C-alpha cells in the first residue's frame, strides 16, 4: 500500500460542492498529475452536529463499493482540524445541470441513463446497501458521460433521518422506515423528471410536497413517452412491495424486463457509448 497522503500533496482548486457539513475541492496530486474530487470536512462540526455517524458510514460503503456507476473513495486522510475523503472526479458534474440545461431528455437519452441508474441500484441493492437520498444532485457525470452515483452518509446497510423532499418515499413519511424500494420510488421521480423536465412531485414548500405524496397526488404532461409512463407507474406505487424491481415482486429481472428498456443491453452499459444531449 501507497504511504497516508497529506494537503500538501496537493494542489487545490475549485469548490465542486458544498453541503452542510462538508465541502468538495477539486484538487491535483502533484506526482501524479491525477485529479481528485477531495471532500473535506470539519472535524469539530462534525462532532458539535453529532455526524460522525454519517461520515463513518460514507467512509465504508464508498471504499467497498467496486463498480463503474459510483464516484470511489481513493483514499483518507486528516490534518489538525478536516478528513479528507479522495474521491473520483466526475468532471461533467450533476445530471440536474443536464436536466436544466437541456429541459426534458428524449427518449433514447432518457432510456440509456435510466438503464445505468436501474444497473446501479442493482448493484448497490445486491450489497445489502440502500442510498437513501438518490436524486439528479448526486448522479454524477464523468468526462465521458456515463453516470457516477455519489453522497452516501445517509445510506443505510442491511444486515431515523429524511431525505430531499421531492424524492422521499411514503414510506418515510408514514412510519420513518426505508427499504431497498425506497430507492425504487426515487427512481421512478427521477424518470419522470427526466422525461418532464421537473421532479412529478412539486409544491410550495416541503409539507405541501409531502401531502401530495402521501396521496400520490401528480400527473403526467401529454408528451410522456407512454412506455416510460407505464414504467414509472411502476414504480411510483405507495405500497413499497409492489414497486417493480423489489423483492416481493422478484428484483431485477422483471424490472430490466419491462418494454420500456426494449432495446437495451444491460450486460456492459459501461462500454457503451452514451447517446448525445
Ligand atoms: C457536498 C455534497 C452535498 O452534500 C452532501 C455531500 N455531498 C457530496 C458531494 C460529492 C461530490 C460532489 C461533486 C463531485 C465531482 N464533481 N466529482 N466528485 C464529486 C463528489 N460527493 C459526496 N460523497 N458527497
Amino acid at each position: 500500500q501507497p504511504r497516508k497522503k497529506r494537503p500538501e500533496d496537493f494542489k487545490f482548486g475549485k469548490i465542486l460542492g458544498e453541503g452542510s457539513f462538508s465541502t468538495v475541492v477539486l484538487a491535483r496530486e502533484l506526482a501524479t498529475s491525477r485529479e481528485y474530487a477531495i471532500k473535506i470536512l470539519e472535524k469539530r462540526h462534525i462532532i458539535k452536529e453529532n455526524k460522525v455517524p454519517y461520515v463513518t458510514r460514507e467512509r465504508d460503503v464508498m471504499s467497498r463499493l467496486d463498480h463503474p456507476f459510483f464516484v470511489k473513495l481513493y483514499f483518507t486522510f486528516q490534518d489538525d482540524e478536516k478528513l479528507y475523503f479522495g474521491l473520483s472526479y466526475a468532471k461533467n458534474g450533476e445530471l440536474l445541470k443536464y436536466i436544466r440545461k437541456i429541459g426534458s431528455f428524449d427518449e433514447t437519452c432518457t432510456r440509456f441513463y435510466t438503464a445505468e441508474i436501474v444497473s446501479a441500484l442493482e448493484y448497490l441493492h445486491g450489497k445489502g446497501i440502500i442510498h437513501r437520498d438518490l436524486k439528479p444532485e448526486n448522479i454524477l457525470l464523468n468526462e465521458d458521460m456515463h453516470i457516477q452515483i455519489t453522497d452516501f452518509g445517509t445510506a443505510k446497510v442491511l444486515s431515523s433521518f429524511v431525505g430531499t423532499a421531492q424524492y422521499v418515499s411514503p414510506e418515510l413519511l408514514t412510519e420513518k422506515s426505508a427499504c431497498k424500494s425506497s430507492d425504487l420510488w426515487a427512481l421512478g421521480c427521477i424518470i419522470y423528471q427526466l422525461v418532464a423536465g421537473l421532479p412529478p412531485f412539486r409544491a410550495g414548500n416541503e409539507y405541501l410536497i409531502f401531502q401530495k405524496i402521501i396521496k400520490l397526488e401528480y400527473d403526467f404532461p401529454e408528451k410522456f413517452f407512454p412506455k416510460a409512463r407505464d414504467l414509472v407507474e411502476k414504480l411510483l406505487v405507495l405500497d413499497a412491495t409492489k414497486r417493480l424491481g423489489c423483492e416481493e415482486m422478484e428484483g431485477y429481472g422483471p424490472l430490466k424486463a419491462h418494454p420500456f428498456f426494449e432495446s437495451v443491453t444491460w450486460e456492459n452499459l459501461h462500454q457503451q457509448t452514451p447517446p448525445k444531449l
